[PDB]
């Protein structure tokens, strides 16, 4: 480990340091960009921490780390990124190491949560779109070989949001990198997601505009969504929409009457909720991106709040229009069209043809929280249906290599009020068996050939990190719907059945 510092020679790579770290230690990241998170993480197992610098071109480069466990299963795991960052997901790297995966993570080609480094620098864009995760996986596999004296057995990827788009970019365009992929809440159709996310500030206008809803007005809308769409459509008043596809919300239920001004929506605010819970279309009637589903309150206030959305604003300024003065206030169809046409390095990540991934025997667990208000879960079932149409494969054919799990009462990669903890990361960690942990479910599918039918999530007593299970639920693979039996305790998973009517 100490000596690896000098023996490890990787192409275009400077090894800064190596570091023995024992089980238990609060590893600290004093050189992490100020905007990056977290500032430390616990390793539950003993590792060699390898910190590299990798040159991807004349003015582009990664920071890559490998955390290599003393007790190695033979497995390699890549992690991925978040937002427009910029930041190694150290908690995911620790998560991986903790299960005996030799785990890598890179910073996606720049430091920090801003995409300003992308401006007039397509190599930094290229590392963001595909080249950081890919390159990290190649060198990851190389150095894993050189440290242990043999080749990894199976290659895995784990990522969420931006990291979920990165997982799909791998299945779509780098199919040999990974034998197994968990892709969470993926930021795929990425230009459409930036257009969708940017569009909300144009729809609402600023604070005090007639069209604008305060945070308290949005929470009033969400309460009225549960009145219309919760118990009436799934039979269980848990504040969780088990299948938002059945919910078409009517904001006119809240219309202000003669001289009512409080606890109600005006005409312009009703138009705003209809647009936010509606699809985005553009020039010549071209479809851009689905609605935010009703009930999806988790992370809702990031793009739909009191100021313009940073991720979309920087994309349009730095990457699409190359104009630091582009104004998020006047976003419109010409923007959505230009982003689709520029589409750097095919960051759209909307390829339907998974031939090569399927054929080599690779498996992908796709999943999305139904309570996610930052990345619409509707975009994920549109991708599944796109794959089915493009490849000419029914859901039962796709079941062989690609399953997509709709997790009710789960937010953006974690949180939410349901049985959300499916084991995609530490924050969303539940149990540690294949049936209730998506990373072990991926290992079991790749290694044993036992595909997940359902993925189990749990909520602990009082929404705590651990303890007695209060709610457990077997989340359904699309296009199955979770159906309550109308008799059993709704908190008992045995009270529910994943259903797909064929007659
Ligand atoms: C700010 O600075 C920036 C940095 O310099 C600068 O960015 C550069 O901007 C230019 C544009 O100005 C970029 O060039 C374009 O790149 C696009 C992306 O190409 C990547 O991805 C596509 C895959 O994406 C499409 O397909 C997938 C499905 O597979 C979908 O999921 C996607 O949504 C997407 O589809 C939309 O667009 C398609 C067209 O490609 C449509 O057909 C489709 O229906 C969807 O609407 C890959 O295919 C690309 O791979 C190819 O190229 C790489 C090399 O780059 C190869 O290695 C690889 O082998 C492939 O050959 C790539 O990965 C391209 O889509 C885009 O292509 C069009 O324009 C060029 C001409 O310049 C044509 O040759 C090409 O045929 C495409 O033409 C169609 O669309 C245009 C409008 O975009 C029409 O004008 C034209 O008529 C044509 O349309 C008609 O025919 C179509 C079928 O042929 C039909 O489908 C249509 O309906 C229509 O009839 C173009 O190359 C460049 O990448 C940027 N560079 C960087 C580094 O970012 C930026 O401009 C600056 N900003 C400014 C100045 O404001
Ligand atoms: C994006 O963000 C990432 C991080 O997230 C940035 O990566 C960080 O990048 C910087 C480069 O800008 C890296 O810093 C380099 O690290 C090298 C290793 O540093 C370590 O060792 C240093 C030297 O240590 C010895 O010598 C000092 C005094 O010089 C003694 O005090 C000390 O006790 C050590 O003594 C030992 O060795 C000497 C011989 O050298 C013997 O004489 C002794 O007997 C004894 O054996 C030390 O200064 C430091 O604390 C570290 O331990 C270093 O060589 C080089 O100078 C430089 O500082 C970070 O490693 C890197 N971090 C990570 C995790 O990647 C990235 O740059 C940023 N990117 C962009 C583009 O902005
Ligand atoms: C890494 O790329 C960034 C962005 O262009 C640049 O500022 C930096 O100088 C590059 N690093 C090296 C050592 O070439
Ligand atoms: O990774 C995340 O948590 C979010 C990603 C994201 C990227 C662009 C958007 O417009 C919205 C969300
Ligand atoms: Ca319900």
């Amino acid at each position: 480990c100490a000596g690896f510092k000098t023996s490890l020679k990787l192409p275009n790579t400077k090894v800064w340091f190596t570091e023995h770290v024992p089980a238990g230690k609060n590893i600290t990241f004093p050189d992490n960009h100020p905007t990056c998170t977290p500032k430390s993480t616990i390793t539950d197992v003993e590792i060699c921490r390898v910190a590299m610098f990798v040159t991807t071109g004349p003015k582009s480069n990664l920071t890559l780390e490998a955390w290599l466990p003393s007790n190695w299963t033979g497995r390699f795991l890549s992690t991925g990124n978040g937002g427009m960052a910029g930041c190694i997901q150290y908690d995911d790297v620790a998560y991986g190491a903790g299960f005996g995966f030799a785990t890598v993570g890179a910073n996606n080609g720049h430091n920090g949560t801003s995409a300003v480094s992308m401006y007039k620098n397509s190599g930094v864009v290229e590392d963001y779109v595909y080249r950081s995760v890919h390159t990290g996986t190649v060198l990851g596999k190389e150095l894993t070989k050189k440290f242990y004296g043999k080749k990894h057995t199976k290659s895995y990827y784990l990522g969420c949001s931006t990291g979920g788009r990165q997982g799909w970019k791998e299945a779509q365009s780098f199919p040999d990198d990974f034998d197994g992929i968990v892709a969470g809440a993926p930021a795929m159709r990425f230009n459409g997601l930036q257009s969708r996310s940017g569009s909300f500030w144009g729809i609402t206008g600023p604070p005090g505009a007639p069209t604008h809803l305060s945070p308290e007005e949005w929470a009033m809308v969400q309460k009225n969504v549960l009145v219309q769409c919760d118990e009436p459509l799934d039979g269980v008043a848990d504040g969780i929409l088990e299948d938002p596809n059945l919910c078409q919300y009517r904001p006119e239920a809240l219309v202000c009457s003669k001289g009512q001004t409080k606890n109600c929506l005006t005409g312009p605010q009703i138009e705003t909720v209809r647009k936010v819970f509606g699809p985005l279309y553009g020039n010549n009637g071209t479809y851009i991106y689905p609605r935010i589903p009703p009930g999806a309150d988790q992370g809702f206030g990031f793009a739909i709040g009191e100021q313009p959305f940073p991720y979309s604003t920087e994309w349009f300024q730095y990457v699409i229009w190359n104009d630091t003065k582009w104004d998020p206030n006047t976003i419109g169809p010409n923007d959505y069209q230009k982003a689709s046409e520029v589409n750097p390095f095919n960051v759209e990540t909307w390829e339907g043809d998974l031939s090569k991934f399927r054929k080599r025997g690779s498996k992908i667990i796709h999943w999305h929280g139904l309570e996610d208000g930052l990345i619409s879960s509707d975009n994920s079932m549109e991708y599944y249906n796109h794959v089915s149409a493009t490849m000419g494969l029914s859901n039962t054919e796709l079941d062989e290599f690609y399953r997509y799990f709709r997790v009710s009462g789960c937010g953006h990669c974690s949180g939410g009020i349901g049985a959300n903890r499916i084991g995609n990361n530490r924050a969303n960690l539940g149990g540690k068996e294949a049936k209730n942990n998506v990373l072990l479910a991926l290992v079991k599918w790749v290694e044993e050939g036992q595909a997940p039918e359902t993925i189990t999530g749990v909520r602990y007593v009082n929404g705590a990190t651990t303890g007695k299970v209060e709610v457990e639920r077997r989340h359904c693979r699309y296009p199955y719907r979770n159906v309550w039996d109308r008799k059993g305790n709704y908190k008992n998973p045995d009270s529910w059945k994943c259903e797909l009517p064929l007659e």
